Parts: C-alpha cells; sequence; structure tokens
C-alpha cells in the first residue's frame, strides 16, 4: 500500500452511507461527506436541520464566492435545493492539496439527510453530463485534477462490518477507505480486472452474463442493462431492472428453498432472524456478475456472497440473533451495482483510462467455505449488443 495517508479514511455503513472528512472554507470548517459515485454535485448543508449537528456558513468564510445562482437536484431518494458558490475544499485524509471548487450551499431538504449518518454533504463523484444545473457546473474531482497534479483516478474500498454496528460502533469504526489518485495494493488480494466505461455520466458499465450458483439466469444479456448499468456508492442495494429482479428472485428462492422465507424478506422490507451464529450462509447462492472486459469477446466475473447481498440489522428486540434484511431491489432505472456489491471488492474509478477495475477485498466478509471472487477471463461474444439504446 503506497496510499498510507488515505487508508481507511471513511466512515459509515452500506444502511447510511460511506463518508470522508472534508473541510470547506477559511479557516477551514469540518464537514463528513457522503460519498456517492452515482450523482456529481458537491453539495453541503448550509442551514439547521433537525438531522444536522453542524452546516457550512458561508458568511465566516472569507474565500467564499457567490454564484447569484440556485440550484437542484432530485435524487432517487430524495432531494435537496441550494445556493451555488465556490470556496476552498481540502480533504485531511487524502492528497495534500486544496482546491477551488463549486459547492451548492443545501437550503432546502427533503427525505435527504439521514437521521444519524453523521454526514452533512455529498460529494458526487460522477461526470459533469449529470451534473445539475447542467454540465457547465464543473464536478468536484474534475476541479481536483485541473488544478493540481493528482492523477485522474480514485479507488474505493467501502468495508462492511458483517455485523450490526450501533451509534457508538460506527462512529468509531473503520468504514474503509477512499484512495485519492491511486491503487493502494494492500487493500485487495489477487488480481484487479477491468471492465470499460461505457460512456462518461453515470460510472456506466455492460453486464453481460448473470450467474445464481454457477446456473445462468439466462435473459437476453440487454435485459440485464435496462436501461443501464451503473456502479453507485451513494445507494445501499443491488438494485436490478424489474424482469431482472424477478427473475433473479425466483432462482435465488429456488436455491434456497430448503428454508421459506416471508413475502415481505424478498421485497426488502422485513428482517430475518436466526441464533446467533446459526446464520445458514451455505444456503443461499452466490451470484455473479459478468461484465464485458477490455479484451474482445473477453468478460470476467465479480462473485458475491450473501454475506454481501444480506445486509446485517439490529433485531427491533436488540437481542442475541443475527438478523438481515434482503439488500436485492428493483429498479426502474436500470441496474445499481450499490454499496452492498461494492462491499465485496476494492473498486478502481480508472478515470484517465475509462475503465473500472475490481479486485476481491481485503475487507470482505465471508465464512471458512466460500469468498466472494474476480475471475477471467471468459470467451463472450456480441457484448457490444448487451448495450442499451434508447
Ligand atoms: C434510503 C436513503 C438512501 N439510501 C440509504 C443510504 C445510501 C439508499 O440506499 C438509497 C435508496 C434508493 C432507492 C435511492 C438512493 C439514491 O437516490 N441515492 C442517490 C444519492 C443519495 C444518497 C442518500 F443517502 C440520500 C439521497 F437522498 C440521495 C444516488 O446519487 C443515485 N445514484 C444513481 C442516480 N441517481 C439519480 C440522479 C441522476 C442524475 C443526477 C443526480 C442523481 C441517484 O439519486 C439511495
Amino acid at each position: 500500500g503506497s496510499f498510507v495517508e488515505m487508508v481507511d479514511n471513511l466512515r459509515g455503513k452500506s444502511g447510511q452511507g460511506y463518508y470522508v472528512e472534508m473541510t470547506v472554507g477559511s479557516p477551514p470548517q469540518t464537514l463528513n461527506i457522503l460519498v456517492d459515485t452515482g450523482s456529481s454535485n458537491f453539495a453541503v448543508g448550509a442551514a439547521p436541520h433537525p438531522f444536522l449537528h453542524r452546516y457550512y456558513q458561508r458568511q465566516l468564510s472569507s474565500t467564499y464566492r457567490d454564484l447569484r445562482k440556485g440550484v437542484y437536484v432530485p435524487y432517487t431518494q430524495g432531494k435537496w435545493e441550494g445556493e451555488l458558490g465556490t470556496d476552498l475544499v481540502s480533504i485531511p485524509h487524502g492528497p495534500n492539496v486544496t482546491v477551488r471548487a463549486n459547492i451548492a450551499a443545501i437550503t432546502e431538504s427533503d427525505k435527504f439527510f439521514i437521521n444519524g449518518s453523521n454526514w452533512e454533504g455529498i460529494l458526487g463523484l460522477a461526470y459533469a453530463e449529470i451534473a445539475r444545473p447542467d454540465d457547465s457546473l464543473e464536478p468536484f474531482f474534475d476541479s481536483l485534477v485541473k488544478q493540481t497534479h493528482v492523477p485522474n483516478l480514485f479507488s474505493l474500498q467501502l468495508c462492511g462490518a458483517g455485523f450490526p454496528l450501533n451509534q457508538s460502533e460506527v462512529l468509531a469504526s473503520v468504514g474503509g477507505s477512499m484512495i485519492i489518485g491511486g491503487i493502494d495494493h494492500s487493500l485487495y488480494t489477487g488480481s484487479l480486472w477491468y471492465t470499460p466505461i461505457r460512456r462518461e455520466w453515470y460510472y456506466e458499465v455492460i453486464i453481460v452474463r448473470v450467474e445464481i450458483n454457477g446456473q445462468d439466469l439466462k435473459m437476453d444479456c440487454k435485459e440485464y442493462n435496462y436501461d443501464k448499468s451503473i456502479v453507485d456508492s451513494g445507494t445501499t442495494n443491488l438494485r436490478l431492472p424489474k424482469k431482472v429482479f424477478e427473475a433473479a428472485v425466483k432462482s435465488i428462492k429456488a436455491a434456497s428453498s430448503t428454508e421459506k422465507f416471508p413475502d415481505g424478506f424478498w421485497l426488502g422490507e422485513q428482517l430475518v432472524c436466526w441464533q446467533a451464529g446459526t446464520t445458514p450462509w451455505n444456503i443461499f447462492p452466490v451470484i455473479s456478475l459478468y461484465l464485458m472486459g477490455e479484451v474482445t469477446n473477453q468478460s470476467f466475473r465479480i462473485t458475491i456472497l450473501p454475506q454481501q447481498y444480506l445486509r446485517p440489522v439490529e433485531d427491533v428486540a436488540t437481542s442475541q440473533d443475527d438478523c438481515y434484511k434482503f439488500a436485492i431491489s428493483q429498479s426502474s432505472t436500470g441496474t445499481v451495482m450499490g454499496a452492498v456489491i461494492m462491499e465485496g471488492f476494492y473498486v478502481v474509478f480508472d478515470r484517465a483510462r475509462k475503465r473500472i477495475g475490481f479486485a476481491v477485498s481485503a475487507c470482505h466478509v465471508h465464512d471458512e467455505f466460500r469468498t466472494a471472487a474476480v475471475e477471467g477471463p471468459f470467451v463472450t461474444l456480441d457484448m457490444e449488443d448487451c448495450g442499451y439504446n434508447i
């Protein structure tokens, strides 16, 4: 690992998001910021909110610049309205650089901030094409690269604990690493495999094959990417296109049929619990996602375990049972490879080479019999046809 200053700079959990500490303004104002590869705006709470114990105070920053422009961002989950400006931004546990970046000062929000998440803002790491108001508002990472010598690349190691973290534990626990400008080898085992970034807007990728315990889900691969497939740290679940979700659930139910689970479980709404330590991991199937490789007619696969797609949750009775929620859900906006999927891997966002790399995470949760995996190569034909076109 050559980036020790950035290793272990993340806190949080899949259910409430992973955040990195940042400073805004002069003198610096410290804020915890949600790492979101699924959006492109840098925005921070800038007015009192019931879920915020701190916020950006523009009148206290000598370097604050008002853009005299409003901004609105509607996410899948919630939304916020704010005021645009720029100011000096740093990442304490990151590259030792200070950059002037666009900042949306959040003045109004609905279902955006999360009670107890400990974060007060969001760092949209995707491309300008999806930035609000429009693509002229330069994203933070673009500013970082244009203004410094930092390589146009970042990597994420999201670490799920494999068990419930209470309010105090999640504040003291290391949730992962965001390596800005590089790849730290201590964060993964084995080889890194790269899939093409199809288009620079979201971190869009193409899934060419899906397996549940080695069994081909056998759908037209275009279904897997309808209307797109993205890598998104800002979403908890693996979200799948309606038809793929239905087929995936049917297959996961069949593989786990030795035990019956209530419909509420499969809807990702109700928890299932087992006596401490008795979770029957082995009855649940591994899920393999084949991704287009960088070599013509070649793919590789990432394999996740139920330790990734079953999300640890505290029993409504706080008992000693090990409880979980099914972290795979239905999408109407394409595949979303959320945090529970990213927790199994070290993910490299190689903007410079327009590719996303995957390697087995040194912190993924597993058992003595199975491990997450990244394997290749596989002969795969007509992968370009798996991509969706409106
Ligand atoms: C329940 C609270 C949020 N959580 C738990 C903690 C992560 C989720 O798992 C979750 C679930 C859904 C169904 C949607 C989003 C969601 O909208 N995520 C977006 C970011 C986000 C994180 C939050 F913690 C709260 C929010 F309100 C929003 C992300 O950019 C997502 N990524 C894919 C594209 N879009 C839409 C979009 C399109 C263009 C530009 C910007 C955003 C998105 O919103 C997040």
